[PDB]
């Protein structure tokens, strides 16, 4: 019967591309680090118009969460930031359009049912990447190393 | 006559079926209609339905507690009586199985509606713990 990989599509049947799919798995909800690879795969395929929108409309909406869904938010600012500085110019560009997304980031405060604030993470997280937007004579040069 | 209850535009047999069995009301669900998603849990193409809307209803928050709590329900009879596949769904997913573990609401009235979520997730994750008592289970279900 089926294995490993036949069971992965249970995201195929709901209405998702090969782009959709590790940029879904990317941020999951364990405690994993996104492997690196999928960082830079998201990377490259950010180059092609037709993924960026894909990668960019996912982040979207796993960004816009709250509540005990901290895990999306906290894993697409870490791919965010690896887009940002290693994918194509136009990550940078969708960030400056949607800044005040991130920018309301700034204030996450979830905590779980044991008195840990899990959005502590997601504080600096995003502090980060907005003190890297907003130096473009930093962000241009972390651009360039990456090459 | 009464095909009238047929207002799912877009869903399917399975899927109707499934999310009859997790709606939104203070019926319980019956054994004769989780067999029957045990029963088509072991075709390919319906294995998938299934689980497709048990995850829509294993995530829900809110008010909604009820699509959640029924969830379970059905998942764990598809765990002991259900195709092998769905024990494999479940270990892929075994993390949304115990972040219900902390699932905390209340109505209007003040009894905790959260608690039974709770239990419930519970021992699941402790019937996926035991891998012994899986097979155990899964082989008297002949
Ligand atoms: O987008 P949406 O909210 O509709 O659902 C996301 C995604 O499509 C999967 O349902 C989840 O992954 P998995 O099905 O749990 O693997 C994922 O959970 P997490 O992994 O992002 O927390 C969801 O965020």
């Amino acid at each position: 019967m089926s294995k490993q990989f036949v069971r992965s599509a249970k995201n195929m049947m709901k209405g998702y591309s090969s782009t959709q799919v590790l940029v879904r798995d990317a941020t999951a909800n364990d405690s994993r680090t996104p492997s690196i690879d999928t960082l830079d795969d998201l990377a490259q395929r950010s180059y092609d118009s037709v993924d960026f929108f894909e990668i960019m409309d996912m982040l979207d909406k796993r960004l816009n969460d709250k509540g005990k869904y901290w895990r999306h938010v906290a894993k697409s600012l870490t791919v965010l930031d690896y887009l940002v500085r290693f994918g194509s110019e136009n990550c940078v560009l969708w960030c400056r359009e949607n800044f005040y997304v991130i920018k309301t980031l700034r204030e996450f405060r979830h905590e779980n049912e044991s008195g840990f604030d899990e959005g502590q993470i997601i504080r600096v997280k995003a502090k980060e990447l907005v003190s890297l937007l907003n130096d473009e004579e930093r962000l241009r040069e972390e651009r360039s190393m990456n090459t």
